[PDB]
């Protein structure tokens, strides 16, 4: 799809609630549309609409981004913000995600052709169209672990990549000046306000993200096009076993990860693979010595799980 | 086999007991033939069952999934997590275990083959859908924070990509981890499960326990399992054309000796058979050739003596 | 007062909201009754109910265990965890905490008997069996590792004697921290309750949360309660003969400023307010002795000039 | 009471199980009698039997010892080992624990007094039955956070004070040659014979102290003498509530504890202080409302808590 509503609703089949988060980066996709459709030199004065995402962890940040960038069919990188202030003689210098991003349309190109030139493709692809995600970008703005760049040097080294730049890879110069940038942090332990005043005006569009509620768990559950229900009842499906949830063994799942999310850690929606593969286990390792059968999971089921 | 209950019948060939651990391994490797049965996006949003095993040192966590992927034949790299803290040119990044893998699923596709440029292809389709990754003391790069490279979360961080899914260059090309399974192992002592980042607990689905090895575990690790050291040293020895024989009570009173010492110097669990057989044996390993024909029985009282 | 639903109505004069809050040191408090209640050897066994505070900075965590040592006349110590873990001279020991006190305890002593060595041995018994102290940023000492001083696990076990039970010398004589409460107190962002040491663990039996504030709460903040800054800053300008006035809708305006600030720059809880009353003030503090005998209204149009 | 078996029997009153570790303190306490038996130079030729001992945290290594020393009447002083090993003008050196320990028997001469001379009998009992708890003594013998004196040389500095050495204080001079020294450690950042020497040749006993079981959390809870049953039935006794405690309530109560240990982290019993406490929060509160009432907790309160 190509249209900001249409892009919230492509979204809304992966990710449950965040529809201030859905809306961002459908402007700052949009908005790489209406830079193409314009023609003469505005067309090289108009910069990626780079977003700063603040929410705590584990409630849809990086699965936006990357469900997002799929639906555009951008090449997409993942990078955690401090690894560059680490020492280390591989890959501890910020062009490293370029370079990656590069690999990964080269690899992206490969796919799209067969459904010298394809080299040249990922590296048109990589400067129109990549997409950045720098997580805990709120790491690297703290009062200042690692024995490396300094946090704000890693702020320092960012910038060329996102006011624009060229970098040298195993294929030829990549320029940086339409990549579309996605940062993320809980700010916490910074503000956004502590970002360099070159990285502040290089990130236009904010947005926040909310916790996720008891009832975004269950939707999360069962939902989604890829929900964890749907793939356990498709992995058991290859053993010829029908396995049926309850919607109170649903609740009663969802319930297992908001308590322990509130006595242990609260890491958001990444308790709910953990929490159902432990209820799953006598049946997943029984399954084929159960072929033809019906499974159902209630309440009772996942209590004594 | 391709069975849970058969995999862990594979495995009880060579590994006593950890019933729980062999199931979890089990589970995970069957989720893999689950997967690709799939067709469709679903082939695509499945991801492997990756685990985090708990238990003393020297008791089978590294032998399970060592056995596993050779029940699979699967390529399989063992690597030691707090190798990436300390400082050093060669080998100090994570991607090296990327790159170690492909160089073991090439040199596995060869053999079978025999018995080129289309298997290179295939090293890096088998590691990229069969790779199996063990990381050996996950628990102490998540502790407080003596290595001077890379900080304990910092390794940390640097393993997100690899569990999460990440294209890894290599000297054959770019490989993907997605559907590589880790393995994941510590004692958790100096720390404890939920102090690793919360992104690595997202992408570890199955938590199993292993246990202290008992006494009897001694005596049926070392004459039980198929590779069993008694088996060896018996092997070894009829090559000298020697009969190397051991009582039940010698194999009781070298148990005891293992259990003696990891309760007074310290507990390595079954890496002490190791070294204790093999001090039995050093009157005999050495004058076996000029013993050709004859039967060498070990009893408890030569356990004493030895 | 001394019962716990009159210790949340006193607590309700003072602090708006966080109910659960009040009502967990009404229990600490109450037990403290309880056990000199209590005769013979279950007097000396049963030790204070201290405290877990979890929370967002500024909404109430030091103001309701300051207006409970005060309704309890009870002598209060606040501390900041981190400071023990710089380096100096002076002050850097957490027995400077007890010592600290005491010197509260005796110039307590002595403006209630007003209303001597025997005022000494009193505030020494009143430290020993009434004793509060808070401390703030318990959960920064115990994450995962500026200071140069002390390690934030050392400040952790340098607290583990005065919360078990320890005596500690001053310049008035020896003192036992067994029956003193604490109340401790973090956002944990940083780490997470159980980072703390299983031994501080132990010594902290009750888990209590605190929640963020809304803007409703910031109305009620600003006039409801009996020290409030609207009562403060009316009864300021009552000594020039000038009637300060506020509308309800200079009231709303001004709670939604502090709200933006903290929405936009950071959220520092009610210690917004403060600032923000002051800089609409600035015309009138200024001009209120050249005004008496006037009375002067701030509306919601004055606010939006200021 | 004097006699081992005796010991071990008040010993009985406070603590669940252990039984070796309690034999080993009572032998420890039974030889000082033994030496005061003795007449002559073999009077000044043996030494304290001290302790080492082994075991996981919060099983009662500190109970057995805390509560041994008060059966003798001994002044008894509990100390961190890593305390000496950061940086600080104030009490981080290892004649503190002497010096406390004399204050700690002033403080308990007055009290048997009453019931200048006073001084020199708390100098005199500190010589003589002063009994001394170093905690984690395994973590000063490691692989080397503390950036004060280095773990190898806080073994170093126990040295004097167990071989034996005279000690300064506020009020004289403090021999600690016949002091009883008992230590402690879980023993998996370090073994045993990592021990300096010296010290190992001063811990002639050396004693093993297991996990606690589901059973021993039961046994804890409502059998021992100060047990935190007792001490929640006392207290609302005096609000004039009668709390009684059903069996199966009990076993509840264990059982959140054990899974909690299980979970997030095992600190043995030192779970229950915290698991007892908010299931009585509700009643707790209401107390002075209720009085005059019984009030029986069972397993559904304790579940619903
Ligand atoms: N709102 C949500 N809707 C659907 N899935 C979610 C949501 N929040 C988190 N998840 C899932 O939880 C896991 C972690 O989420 P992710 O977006 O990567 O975390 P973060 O915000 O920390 O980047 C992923 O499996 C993701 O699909
Ligand atoms: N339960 C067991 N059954 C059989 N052999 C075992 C067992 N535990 C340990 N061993 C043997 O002891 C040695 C060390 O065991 P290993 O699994 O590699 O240790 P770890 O669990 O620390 O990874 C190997 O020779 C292994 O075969
Ligand atoms: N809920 C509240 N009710 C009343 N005053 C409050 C509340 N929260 C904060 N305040 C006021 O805001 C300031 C800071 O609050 P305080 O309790 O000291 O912060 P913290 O919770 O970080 O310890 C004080 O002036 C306090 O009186
Ligand atoms: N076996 C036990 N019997 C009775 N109480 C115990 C036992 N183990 C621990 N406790 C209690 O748990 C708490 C911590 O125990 P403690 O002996 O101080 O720990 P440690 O072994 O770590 O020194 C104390 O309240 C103690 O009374």
């Amino acid at each position: 799809n190509f249209s900001p509503r249409e892009i919230v609703s492509e979204l809304d089949r992966f990710i449950i609630g965040q529809k201030d988060a859905k809306r961002a980066v459908a402007i700052a996709l949009r908005n790489r549309w209406r830079r193409q459709q314009l023609e003469g030199q505005m067309r090289e004065e108009v910069m990626p609409k780079n977003i700063l995402m603040i929410g705590p962890t584990g409630v849809g940040k990086t699965e936006i981004s990357r469900r997002l960038a799929k639906l555009a069919g951008a090449p997409f990188v993942k990078v955690e913000a401090t690894k560059f202030t680490e020492v280390g003689y591989v890959g501890r210098d910020v062009e490293q995600i370029i370079r990656d991003l590069v690999e990964i349309a080269i690899t992206l190109v490969r796919e799209k052709r067969r459904e010298d030139q394809i080299v040249q493709e990922a590296l048109r692809v990589s400067e129109d169209e990549g997409i950045v995600f720098i997580d805990e970008i709120d790491k690297i703005a703290a009062r200042e672990s690692g024995a490396g760049v300094s946090r704000e040097g890693v702020q320092r080294d960012l910038l060329p990549l996102v006011e624009g730049t060229t970098v040298a890879t195993k294929y030829g110069p990549v320029k940086t000046d339409h990549i579309l940038f996605i940062t993320s942090g809980a700010f916490h332990v910074s503000k956004p306000s502590d970002l360099l005043p070159e990285l502040q005006g290089r990130l236009p569009i904010r947005v926040e993200l909310s916790a996720l509620t008891r009832e975004d768990f269950r939707r999360i559950l069962t939902e989604t096009e890829a929900s964890l229900i749907k793939q356990y009842i498709a992995l058991m499906e290859t053993e010829e076993v029908k396995l049926e949830f309850s919607d109170d063994a649903i609740d009663a799942l969802a319930d297992i990860a908001v308590d322990l999310n509130a006595t242990v850690e609260n890491i958001g929606a990444r308790r709910l693979q953990t929490v159902i593969e432990k209820v799953l286990d006598e049946i997943s390792f029984t399954a084929p010595d159960k072929a033809g059968a019906t499974f159902i999971i209630d309440a009772a089921y996942v209590k004594e799980g």
